[PDB]
């Protein structure tokens, strides 16, 4: 199965149809909304519903330019290192053996890898943080929780933040693994963040079921000739 397979119904219903009208009107409309309407769902091009290992949620896309590109948390190559990010690489930092300071905030490589980034909401209007979060893809990624909840077996999800912890409230905490933290934002990451272990704990936790562990360095696509 994959994603399409699973939400090929779900895509059909006026609400989640209504959300992209609505997103292709602002558009159009004089407002600039993130990330592009080719990236909303990179999330899910990158980690397909059999290879997803751990789920990040994010909530809101970044609302500046060149941030959102369709992964939580992550921001384009050459883009500034968001705060939320700067505390998820400092807690890497102080836990993951031999790693260092990432020179850019791109996150693609974990996704390759098997982790879901997945922002509960996908589009946002410029500089204006939930613009869009009552729109219907709040109950977009209620379905895709519990599609992966259903159909798969063993994934990590780190859940940061209030709204994330509420988000899988109801994930099966005996075949899957949950584990839960204040979010790594400025406002909270002290509150908690920071010694929470969550990237080696969801690394222990694949290596226990015989898989491989996330290389949380990330990486930038290289350069050809």
């Amino acid at each position: 199965l994959t994603w399409h397979d699973v939400l090929a119904e779900e895509k059909q219903q006026p609400y989640f149809l209504n959300t992209l009208q609505t997103v292709a009107s602002e558009r159009q409309s004089g407002v600039t909304i993130y990330p592009p309407q080719k990236d909303v769902f990179n999330a899910f091009r990158f980690t397909e519903l059999g290879d997803v290992k751990v789920v990040i949620l994010g909530q809101d896309p970044y609302h500046g330019p060149g941030q959102a590109h369709g992964l939580a948390f992550s921001v384009r190559p050459g883009i500034a290192i968001p705060p939320s990010l700067l505390n998820m690489y400092k807690e890497l930092e102080n836990t993951i053996p031999g790693f260092t300071r990432p020179n850019h905030g791109y996150l693609e490589s974990w996704a390759r890898q098997g982790v879901l980034l997945l922002n509960t909401v996908l589009t946002v209007r410029a500089g204006q943080a939930h613009s869009h979060a009552s729109l219907g893809w709040e109950t977009f990624t209620d379905k895709v929780i519990s599609l992966i909840n259903q159909h798969r077996e063993g994934v990590v999800f780190l859940l940061w933040g209030s709204h994330a912890q509420k988000k899988g409230a109801i994930i099966d905490k005996q075949r899957h693994h949950v584990l839960k933290a204040p979010h790594p934002s400025p406002l909270s990451a002290h509150r908690g963040f920071f010694g929470c272990n969550h990237f080696v704990l969801a690394n222990q936790w694949l290596e226990q079921h015989g898989e491989t562990p996330i290389d949380w360095m990330p990486v930038l696509p290289a350069e050809s000739e």
